[PDB]
């Protein structure tokens, strides 16, 4: 019989590692919120809001940056990633991995990861909406999920980040809003907001499978 696969394999950030994101992604949407040029613009988003709240989903295990989602199978080109010699090398190693930057958008906030050669051999090959799909070079949307708005899921977050990268793409990045201690701040439009780290955060994490 076949053993069927994970939920989904990624790169799963150590306790250290995950609590130290989690802690810089809430100051983040605290500090944001709190921002002039952010309230300013609440108008095109959806008295304060608090980010906080807003992204009322938030992972509740460890954070992660997802590679395949397999659904035990179920999803398309599950077994053809899982195969992988490079994937099967790489089962239980230690990876550090690069944030670039933070995002907010109406529906997601994450964290942009930039990952080396090395990692980019276990991103897949099959993605719905590639980065080559959009001019963007694989791997592009590697990212942590840091929280969701109620209705929506954490796919979307991937999404999120591609079309942020395709706009800062067509340089249409504009002159920082603001200069948080972290970075500098960028407003997008469309409730799009990016904080570009004055220094990249390295995370250590293991590449593994979640069966949940
Ligand atoms: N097509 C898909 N369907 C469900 N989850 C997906 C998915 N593609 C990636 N994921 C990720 O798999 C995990 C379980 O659902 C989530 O962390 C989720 O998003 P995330 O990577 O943005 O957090
Ligand atoms: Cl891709």
């Amino acid at each position: 019989e076949k053993d069927f696969l994970p939920l989904y394999f990624g790169w799963f950030l150590t306790k250290k590692s995950s609590e130290t994101l989690r802690k810089a992604g809430q100051v983040f949407l605290e500090e944001l919120g709190n921002h002039k040029a952010f309230k300013k613009e609440l108008r095109h988003f959806i008295e304060k809001l608090e980010l906080v709240s807003y992204f009322g989903k938030r992972p509740p295990g460890v954070l992660h940056c997802t590679t395949k989602f397999c659904d035990y199978g179920k999803a398309a080109g599950a077994e053809e990633y899982a195969q992988q010699e490079v994937v099967k090398r790489s089962y239980g190693k230690a990876f550090k991995l690069s944030i670039s930057a933070l995002f907010v958008t109406p529906k997601t906030a994450g964290a942009q990861v930039v990952l080396t050669d090395q990692e980019l051999q276990l991103w897949p090959s099959d993605l719905d909406k590639p980065s080559a799909s959009e001019g963007l070079p694989p791997g592009s949307q590697a990212h942590v999920t840091l929280g969701c708005a109620a209705d929506v899921q954490p796919v979307q977050t991937g999404l999120d980040l591609l079309d942020i990268l395709q706009q800062v793409k067509g340089g249409s990045q504009g002159e920082a809003v603001g200069e948080l201690p972290r970075g500098k701040l960028y407003s997008l439009g469309k409730g799009r907001w990016m904080l570009s780290l004055t220094k990249k955060m390295e995370v250590k994490a293991i590449f593994t499978g979640y069966y949940g």
